[PDB]
């Protein structure tokens, strides 16, 4: 393999493994093997939860500012080591060294800064009720926390998720896809380096079905964050609730809406809809996959959209040019191929690609082609379902209502976007999309300071922003007797 | 029966069930049937859920301002019909009038009069991105709502949930216990006459594993809160997450400690351990049932509580002279009889009470006496369990860290308290105490500013105060773009 | 005079002022003497201090929600007696019935609404310093407060100075303008009748001249809350803070810039316009006196603009069909006629009126026209000083930079207000303009929820929204020592 | 003179005054001369600020992350000098190094470092009024904005000061204490060094009287903050007032009450009372200069007191071992000295100290002893007068409201605080004390997070914590209209 075995890191090292099994992370650009990652047995587990209960009364120990500093210090190294990460989560996700040396550990390092500075300022509340009594909350640490990650983008989701939760004192114990499982073991050793306590960052490797569901129904973890498919959450969400009654975070997925009003500016739609739709290859949960055109619109905006495609630059990740790599594995790519298939089946018409792309050594990568399908219906299977690759689906509508009732008329609602140059319709057309990260006049960009998470099906709780920090965090309520106490016994 | 058959209410006013069944509600103070009650159907549930989602519409259209002033109305009604609404509580639950009338409805208006001034409070964040780009947030709600409750504060569990929940703007469908489900039709009655839209508020009657179980289920409802048992709530929540991925908040049980430092005034401890142990005849989850005294002090403390408990006025709750009545039912008793057995037959002393009373006309009723076991011991059924009866288990210990450690060796966290004079071990000692609801001094009192709610397995999330109000809302963020795009493709 | 003499309010009833004066307030709508008022001696001011720190106790020794329901009968009070209010504050200031009975009272009571519900809200904080040590915030009444209101919205700025601080637990003595003293001792009358206690509100009758001085002056004064001019504002700060260092907020005067762009509709601009100009005759302190048109538009603009003058109902206030009325006072009228003149003198072209309106009753009242200038330059005195009466200044300007700069270039930054359809435009244009309240497309409303107060010399502090509440309490903070003291000695 | 001459600091660098003139900094130790210091022209002010607009520009067009990252690199560079400008400070006030090296950069630093972590923090709200309307608000800077330091603290003030208000993202001109201007010229260059823009820090030297008075008048100052007497305070206020309405902040003097119950360890009770009256030789404004003990614990209060303040070592602040230095200056010496005769005079009983230290090299510097009266009585001018010496004022009392009554008669209300045991009395008579800095069994200490500020006439507003940093920007609301437009016109 490329890299050594890949071992479990629990209380500020790396320690062996009591599983006896081991699997494989792939290269997806080209099928190699990177490396063997050992598997966490059910005591392994148990040995990581012992570890995080011991190495959070520590970091809680401390003062607010102590733990500001530290995680400060984890940014500060992050950033020296920002293009050494890009490129180990180039080799593990296939995605273009492009977006990695400037989106991945950019915007990861960019919520543990926010975090961090934000350590001092979690504060309770006071509320007098008469002279001789009041009552003050305290917001505590959960304690033990787990994150479970998603392939797409490693190491970013592993910072959203133990930023906040390290930021309000807690230790979390973190699960990696088994797809993508490298660059979570250097962020445990990054921490570590940083001064963060043995124990309050641990990671754990193998298979949600086995380690993932050990964390979630383990008695002493007190909260679950989870990202990925909302078929897989709705499972690891009843099995915390029915476990010990942990808080959930779940970040799912969607089928965003994106509605491009006429008065609009076709170039810029024509840029947000590519954006929206084949960044990270089309392996971004926000996506607007379904883009909606008028109808006295639909020919130059697709004509528009083509011309963009086709100059997009697909290639080896390696390749500084590049900017859309292959997808993250070769079981997805057969999945997204399926769609595809599904697509022209269903009499959808196809505007670009529709096939892997295998010319040369692309053959030996999981590569497919940048696709857009048009004359969609709202019953086509492309249409209702999270394809979670390059395929974008244009629909045609002829009124404003009937654009956002469409929009609206889907079990997910993670995302949703417009596209006017209108004041009071920008407004007016967000404020009744049914979406928790909503756009105008853009798309993609999640700032630290906002709230992302999603409505529906797409989502519990939220990740980012000074609300998500406070979600780390129990609330404590103390009333404060000073007066007499009556009884009526 | 004594009332009429009571039928669902459904969009301001009752209607038919559909099921061909009914259910009976007893008089456990003399087993009287009050009242023939129907069951709601599946297809009932579908009609409730279509009822609400189209009220909560014409709630939503409505200002700020004008839920308040509803809501400040069905208040008002709530404080003329205080008594009448008592006697109601009184026949359907057994607790005395002297608690009905000047707790109930007292505190769940309370809560209803704090939420209905907070409705144009409700606000969203502005951040500025740059020059070029802020984000606002939206506080929406939710949409359409279940709350299901428990038996014990029938009504005021009703208004604790609906309160937070139309302040918010949302509707909700209410299933009361079917142990207790009169007085949650009259509050919905009370709602409509206030001026709540039809639909905003409807209560569903029946059993929980039946309509509380459609209601978890139905893909519409975006929340669930729920009060009850630690093992129900367990399935409740998985039941809620799996289905549709729904917000949930949890009140469940508890085996909440007191502990009584030598420093106390053993007068004020004596009442505070009586109260927290015997209101609402041992049927209320934050009771303070595990009694810690210092081995000194235990002696003096026995005597002291033996006096009080030989005190307590058992009786006919329709007498005002009356400060604790018969349990829930009779099936409750039976299941408190039988812990009071496993006390005895595991060795407690028994200090006072310890079996039902039947002399005069309580043999009709459900009454069980007063029960203090102590010489406990921490492996004791009664001490290791919910009880939800009258029955205190006195613990004797020998120092401060002791009591602490044993206080919180359980896996429930609902409440906790010290009594002490002593300023650094008053805070010193609550600060370590695992529960959401914590005492100094006191027991019970619950105001409406001050959030309430478990650690641990004794519950998710929060009702009462500032935060409880957010939770009924979902936020949604807008990232206005007001300069260029810019697009990799 | 047509009602009988005035007295002082204070401690819940009429006394008798110890002063031997009185002064007269007029009908400005036909020179009729309403009323004569007594003026209150520098006693009397003491008086007034006095009864105000033995009542605030009262207020202040309630609870958080006793205080909610006395605000909250009050504005119920004020509902029933909109009407009859808003006669009388006709009489007092010339406006319209037609305004008094819709914005008035109405909004006056909004805003006490508002605060009413709010006042179990106001919360400390609780900061956790180490394991040993704590902190936590109260909020505490200032305890007396002194408002000084204006004569445009005699009773609407009494309710709006008297509701915040009244709902933070003080005691307000408040000065109605000599000009306008009728309705404030009304108020004083309901919030007695409410159950306010005696000395919260009292009510001193007299001028700027002695005994608004007195009270900015006294020692025992925590706050001073000021509306009125800029010039006025700034000795009254003055001698706030050199006397005893007074909290104070002032709402001062106002230049405001409404910038019409070109994509502008010129109809809803011009309606925009004319509202922002002529409702109450011109005397509003956000009025945007200074209309930048851009040259293109000039014509169609100025057309629209006097179409709508010419039809506006000029009329005694009394005629219901009136929607103009007389200005608040004969010196006032001289001081706008005054700036008139200048207008005239400095060459700007009069587009209408310019005159007193004497034709008939007329001339027995303070009319004068609604007053359009335009082709108007930076350096004129009507450009750059507030009129406070019906005299819109318009400018024309070439580009939008221009436009801004020059909305900017004044000492007033009170209001400001852009009309445009374009999303960009709107939202880039209102954030570099600089005043504390910024309108898009529409003019004039002030909700309860919304923070207003003005930037550079148009005021200090704010009024309204949450934020001003917090304004109304001074800030403890207590540290709680639970561990051992260290000295270096 | 021991070093070069001083120069203004404006726009980067050091420059040359425009006056002709220049004071001396004398070292409180040894009379030595440090440096001479050009006073700042009429010219020099509006130079500084017009430096101030541009740079504030420049600050304020960065993300909120960028600043961030600019004064934490700011904090870095004041913990690397820690102890090169403790020995600085040490020269210029005389206060032993013992406490430069480990509070007044220590503490300074971590101000800064607070509100650095919070810049991203700042927000705005959003409040929605009807579908067709909503509001938000943007929190902006003021601008340009002064602050006048005090001699006690020279660069901790001057951090306290800037933090909030460079984080907020202004720009502040500040001017030292003619007393001690040499800190803050090096912490002008530190923030330069950090990366501050040229102008958002600048140093003005000189007299209060003067260029003082020239920064609080000038109209394109926003806001003053300000730290000195009382006195004093009242005259800056009303100029920062009178010239153009100006926010403001001061932080003035105090008499502030110690209160030891007889319940007190009466060990922890004298480290208390004599670290609230003899660190920084009694130089700190919320000492607690009057102590009440009971009658029963005073004999053996006093002795303890005596034993203690016995054994501080007065000496060279140049030794470590030093934990008493000279006063500040021989003019600051006089006052202090006259004070002590004043209490000889009226009769107080000198417990010990009581004249200047003038044995050896002390009589080439300006040392009052440690001095202690007792048997005082509340209207001694040693009782009634902020002395800002080594002056313990002892007084006996027999009841808790007595004590309480007495502690609250003054016209000071800075700080106070109380020693006892008793959970009850600890917050009872907490709550009642009428200071905005209270203590229990504890003193002096000041964290980041709590905000610290007087009551009365000790001062306006707050230093540190969340509420301080909001203060530093100032309120836009914007109303968004999206519908129609009305007019009564
Ligand atoms: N929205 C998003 O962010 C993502 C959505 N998806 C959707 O999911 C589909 C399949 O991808 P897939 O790889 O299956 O992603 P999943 O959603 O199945 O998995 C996400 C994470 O959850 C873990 N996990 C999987 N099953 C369980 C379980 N029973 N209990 C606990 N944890 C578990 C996984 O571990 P492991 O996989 O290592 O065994 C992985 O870490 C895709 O088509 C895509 O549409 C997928 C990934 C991310
Ligand atoms: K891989
Ligand atoms: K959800
Ligand atoms: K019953
Ligand atoms: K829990
Ligand atoms: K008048
Ligand atoms: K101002
Ligand atoms: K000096
Ligand atoms: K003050």
């Amino acid at each position: 393999a490329r890299f050594e075995e890949q071992k479990l890191y629990i209380g500020g090292r790396y320690v062996e493994a009591s599983s006896g099994a081991t699997f494989e992370t792939i290269n997806p650009a080209n099928g190699e093997v990177l490396a063997k990652v050992q598997r966490a047995s059910r005591e392994d587990v148990e040995r990581a939860v012992q570890s995080a209960v011991e190495g959070q009364k520590v970091w809680a120990a401390m003062t607010a500012m102590q733990r500001s500093r530290i995680l400060r210090r984890a940014v500060d190294i992050l950033r020296e080591r920002n293009d050494e990460l890009a490129a180990l989560e180039t080799l593990d996700t296939g995605k273009p060294l492009a977006e990695t040396r400037s989106v991945d550990i950019v915007t990861g390092a960019d919520v543990l800064e926010y975090y961090a500075g934000l350590v001092p300022a979690i504060e309770g509340e006071q509320i007098p009720l008469r002279e001789t009594s009041f009552v003050y909350t305290r917001r505590e640490p959960l304690g033990v926390v787990a994150g479970i990650g998603a392939w797409n983008y490693p190491v970013q989701i592993a910072l959203w998720k133990s930023a906040p939760a390290l930021a309000a004192g807690n230790a979390m114990i973190f699960k990696p896809s088994e797809v993508t499982p490298l660059t979570a073991l250097k962020l445990a050793e990054i921490y570590t380096e940083a001064g963060v306590p043995d124990g309050v960052f641990n990671v754990l490797t193998g298979s949600g079905r086995e380690v993932g569901q050990w964390l979630t129904e383990h008695p002493l973890i007190e909260k679950i964050s989870f990202t990925g498919g909302t078929s897989t959450g709705k499972k690891v969400m009843a099995s915390a609730s029915s476990s010990s009654l942990k808080e959930v975070t779940m970040e799912l997925g969607g089928k965003s809406p994106l509605i491009i009003f006429p008065d609009a500016d076709l170039d810029r739609a024509a840029d947000i809809a590519v954006m929206a739709n084949f960044f990270s290859s089309g392996q971004v949960a926000t996506n607007g996959t379904r883009v909606f055109i008028h109808r006295s619109q639909q020919a130059r905006f697709e004509a528009k959209v083509l011309e963009r495609v086709q100059r997009i630059r697909l290639g080896d990740p390696q390749d500084e040019n590049t900017n859309f790599g292959p997808l993250v594995s070769f079981p997805h790519m057969e999945s997204v191929l399926g769609y595809i298939e599904s697509g022209k089946a269903q009499k959808a018409r196809l505007l670009c690609g529709g096939e892997r792309v295998t010319d040369g050594a692309f053959g030996k990568g999981a590569y497919v082609a940048p696709t857009v399908f048009t004359d969609c219906r709202d019953d086509m299977t492309i249409v209702r379902e999270e394809i979670f690759g390059p395929v974008m689906s244009i629909l045609v509508y002829d009124d404003e209502d009937e654009a956002i009732r469409r929009a609206n008329d889907t079990e997910y609602g993670l995302a949703a976007g417009v596209v006017t140059q209108d004041l009071a319709r920008a407004h007016r057309a967000i404020h009744r999309l049914e979406a928790g990260i909503c756009w105008i006049n853009t798309w993609g960009e999640s700032p630290a300071e906002m709230p992302v998470g999603g409505y529906k099906q797409s989502g519990v709780g939220r990740e980012n922003g000074l609300t998500t920090l406070a979600h780390y965090t129990r609330i404590k309520s103390v009333q404060v007797e000073l007066g007499d106490y009556a009884s009526v016994f």
